């Protein structure tokens, strides 16, 4: 390639954390070989996308305006203020006028101007109703005005892109590791799984032998299974016991090819299910790592129902994600298949039906969903679609057809999606699959999903060996597409995470309770860095509209907070900004934050869920990065302490929580009578709401120093990554006005509102219990594929009328009101003391 071409792939790299034209870990040509595939979907996006839509990139949606914002309009008048330079002039404006039609009524009060949200990287542009953008609703919600500056449309040009019927059989040679303790005496046996979709298809193990440096069998271990049953995507599963190791072959390639011939593989070590055990790498760590050598030596392609097993059928298909099918309901799925192809939510359960290592009933699945008009015509259920593209889904035909229901979603369902989506290629057999073709072309589509597509991938890369070199793929596929102008802003906002992160080690390693010193140390290094030198703005990783300007060194500090993180404050890059307030952003390490992200992440589904229930339980999900191994980025919300700090403020390092305080907090902190009554009422909303939501997810019981509060009254949970459901003391229930046993107007509201979120959520179930069970799989540690799982399940009252949940709910309420201070109180003496 050319001098300049080599100097193109060494940013990627940079910008990747990764690099893709290394091929030190591989025994294949399918990395390779899926860069080569992304290359059409990607010119194909970026050949079929409008340049000034994509310049602007307008956030919109098309749901309906919810009925909490239509009552803030109680005139079908909607107030736009419009700047220009110092002149600024406010008008009247009907909720259905597009931003071409306000330009026009405006210069009626050269035409090649737009309508950009004043301090963001943010434009009001193109045939959607005003009422229709995510800004303007925001502002709504809020009670924020809208201000508008009249400037040049950004250049498009800036977005440039750069131009056989034998049975199975395998050779186990023998294991080899460099160097083990002495010693003690183990003994050790290779097991040999053939997988699909974690399903095993057979199973064959070797003897014992006394576990040495190398060990070696020479032995063929013979499957029950004819190479041509063999289904595409199915594993040769390799595991060492004494388990200790575990590394995974794909049988069929991507060429659908029977794999032949002698490997090495480099094992995964486990420490002290998940789907790291299902990669199809191996460990890069060749000189450390358990190797086991293998040889391979072996090419592909009514009656209707009495009415008692119908509805025994239909019993079968309404029952829960979680439900464990017996071999009389697959037996029943599959002989009734065409009955059961008309229900869409049997899909799961059906196609877990399927003898996968049969060719023939393979043959037959596929001839099951060539009639897929059902499936076609039916409404987009996403929890549904999700269910076939977990753990459980191997067969790449299965796995497209919901990848083909996602087209339809709108860029602002598939951002709501996005990080669980990410997540979801883990499941995927192959590193060409059709789930990250479309993660590709809706990244390459949408600046805003390009951005958090980026970071995202980025963000695995920099802590998955399992599949960092998979993402690195993806991420290279997206990063020739974005154009030139996100190129620069990544390479910015990189820099500057790499930067602040070194920072943020440093820090660290200097004690375990304050320093005059260390803040001394962090501003000084600060100093060094703003100059020089560090990007003269970047992006705001978790809220791409805005722009980080310069550090206001003088009000960054250390927290005493455990792992020493840094609080970082920055200027607004964007001189427009009406405001003067800074850009707050929290860098620390180590708390996984992936785990932090994933929360938060299920946390605004359940806000828009609610939204289409018309309810706003005001929860505060503030953005959050996982940048690498324990280290990331959190937004500070303006003008928030923590529960704990009030009541530390009026007693010491007590202990003897006061239930006043909290009310004589917010009356302190309210200017008028008017504001206090308005964060009086938006404190009952945000509780319920995190009530309600951290119950569900089981991370309800938490210390109140994890729980906190804005000056206008929004509680908020944070550090995601006996016993109570939820948090629910009587600090928070004197401010509703209620103490031991007594209701009261604010508290029949609060009760009533937990109520109508809970049976909302109610009613996507099924999504709520994917989302989980993926979010645990791909998220957590090693689980239970059992009881973790299970915990929501029996949150969610599955199986129950909407009245006995209702009661289910108030009764959980009722174990708060009786534990009072107790379960703070014993958080207290354990975290804070022993
Ligand atoms: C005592 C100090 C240093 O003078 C400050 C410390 C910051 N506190 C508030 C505070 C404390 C701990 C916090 N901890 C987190 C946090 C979140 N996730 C994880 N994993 N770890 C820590 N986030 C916070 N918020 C979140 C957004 O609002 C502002 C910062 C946060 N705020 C006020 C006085």
């Amino acid at each position: 390639m050319s001098e300049e071409s080599q100097a193109f792939q060494r940013q990627l790299t940079a910008l990747i954390g990764y690099d893709v034209t290394d091929v030190s870990n591989v025994h294949d040509d399918e990395l390779e070989f899926t860069r080569r595939g992304l290359v059409t979907p990607r010119m194909a996006e970026v050949a079929s996308r409008d340049p000034k839509l994509y310049a602007m990139h307008p956030w919109v949606t098309s749901k309906p305006l919810p009925e909490y914002l239509w009552k803030k309009i109680a005139n079908n008048c909607i107030f736009i203020v419009i700047h220009r330079s110092t002149t600024s002039q406010t008008i009247k404006v009907s909720p259905d006028d597009t931003p071409g039609a306000i330009l026009q009524s405006f210069f009626t009060k050269e035409q090649d101007f737009v309508l950009r949200v004043c301090g963001r990287d943010e434009y009001l542009v193109g045939e959607t109703p005003i009422k229709n953008f995510q800004w303007v609703r925001h502002c709504l919600k809020n009670g924020e005005e809208i201000h508008v500056v009249l400037d040049t449309p950004p250049d498009p040009a800036l977005d440039e892109v750069r131009k056989c019927d034998r049975k199975f059989r395998v050779k186990i040679r023998g294991i080899d590791i460099p160097v083990l303790p002495r010693n003690t005496d183990l003994t050790v046996f290779v097991e040999a799984n053939i997988q699909h979709g974690q399903q095993v298809l057979c199973q064959r193990r070797t003897s014992p032998k006394p576990f040495t440096e190398e060990v070696l069998w020479n032995v063929w271990l013979e499957f029950s299974i004819k190479i041509k049953d063999l289904p595409k995507g199915a594993l040769l599963n390799l595991q060492i016991y004494c388990l200790l190791y575990y590394v995974n072959l794909l049988l069929i390639d991507h060429r659908f090819l029977l794999r032949r011939g002698e490997y090495v593989l480099h094992m995964w070590q486990i420490s002290g299910f998940n789907a790291d055990k299902l990669t199809s790498a191996t460990n890069p760590d060749k000189e450390n790592s358990m190797s086991i050598s293998i040889l391979l030596d072996n090419h592909p392609i009514r009656a209707e129902m009495p009415n008692q097993l119908r509805k025994q059928l239909e019993a079968i298909i309404a029952t829960d994600p979680l439900n464990p099918l017996t071999a009389e309901d697959k037996e029943l799925l599959w002989h009734f298949r065409y009955e059961s192809l008309k229900h869409p939510k049997a899909y799961p359960k059906l196609f877990s039906s399927v003898k996968w290592g049969q060719q023939e009933i393979v043959a037959k699945t596929y001839q099951l969903l060539a009639r897929r008009e059902v499936w076609d015509q039916s409404a987009l259920d996403v929890g549904l679609t999700m269910q076939l593209l977990d753990c459980n889904f191997s067969d790449e035909n299965v796995r497209a057809i919901a990848v083909q229901k996602l087209e339809s979603l709108e860029d602002d369902d598939v951002l709501h999606y996005l990080l669980q989506l990410v997540q979801a290629v883990k499941f995927e057999p192959y590193h060409d699959s059709a789930l990250a073709r479309f993660l590709l072309k809706r990244g390459l589509r949408n600046k805003r999903i390009g951005h958090f597509l980026f970071w995202f991938l980025r963000s695995e890369i920099a802590q998955s060996r399992h599949y960092q070199q998979r993402f690195a793929v993806i991420l290279e596929a997206y990063l020739r597409g974005c154009g030139t102008a996100m190129l620069h802003d990544f390479t910015q906002q990189v820099q500057v995470i790499e930067m602040l992160q070194k920072v943020t080690l440093d820090i660290k390693s200097l004690s375990a309770d304050v320093s005059s010193q260390v803040i001394s140390q962090l501003k000084q290094k600060l100093e060094n860095l703003q100059n020089s030198q560090l990007p003269e703005s970047f992006r705001v990783p978790y809220d791409p509209g805005l722009k980080a300007g310069a550090l206001a060194i003088e009000k960054c500090t250390v927290m005493a907070s455990k792992k020493k993180p840094l609080w970082l404050e920055f200027k607004c890059a964007d001189p427009t900004a009406l405001s003067n307030e800074t850009i707050g952003i929290i860098f620390k390490h180590g708390d996984d934050l992936r785990q932090d992200m994933l929360i938060l992440q299920i946390l605004r589904i359940m806000e828009s869920i609610w939204e289409t229930e018309s309810l706003d339980l005001c929860l505060l999900p503030y953005g959050c990065i996982s940048t690498g191994d324990k280290i990331g980025m959190i937004e500070i919300v303006k003008d928030a302490t923590t529960i704990a700090k009030i009541q530390q403020s009026t007693v010491g390092n007590t202990g003897a929580f006061k239930d006043e305080v909290l009310n004589h907090w917010l009356k302190e902190k309210s200017p008028t009578e008017e504001k206090f009554q308005a964060a009086v009422e938006r404190f009952v909303y945000s509780c319920a709401g995190y009530c309600v939501a951290t119950f569900v997810l089981g991370i309800g019981d938490r210390h109140n120093d994890n729980i906190m509060i804005t000056e206008t009254g929004n509680l908020f949970h944070i550090d995601f990554g006996e016993r109570v459901p939820f948090v629910l003391t009587p600090d928070f229930l004197f401010v509703m006005g209620t103490s031991g046993k007594k209701t009261s107007p604010h508290f029949q509201k609060f009760q009533d509102i937990c109520v109508k979120a809970y049976l909302a959520l109610r009613h996507h179930t099924n999504l709520l219990i994917i989302l989980f069970s993926m979010m645990l799989m791909t998220g957590m540690p090693q689980l239970t594929s059992k009881e973790d799982i299970e915990y929501i399940r029996d949150a969610l009252t599955v199986g129950k009328n909407e009245e006995d949940a209702k009661k289910y709910f108030l009764d959980q309420i009722e174990v708060c009101r009786d534990k009072g201070w107790t379960v703070q109180f014993n958080w207290f003496l354990h975290l804070v003391l022993g």
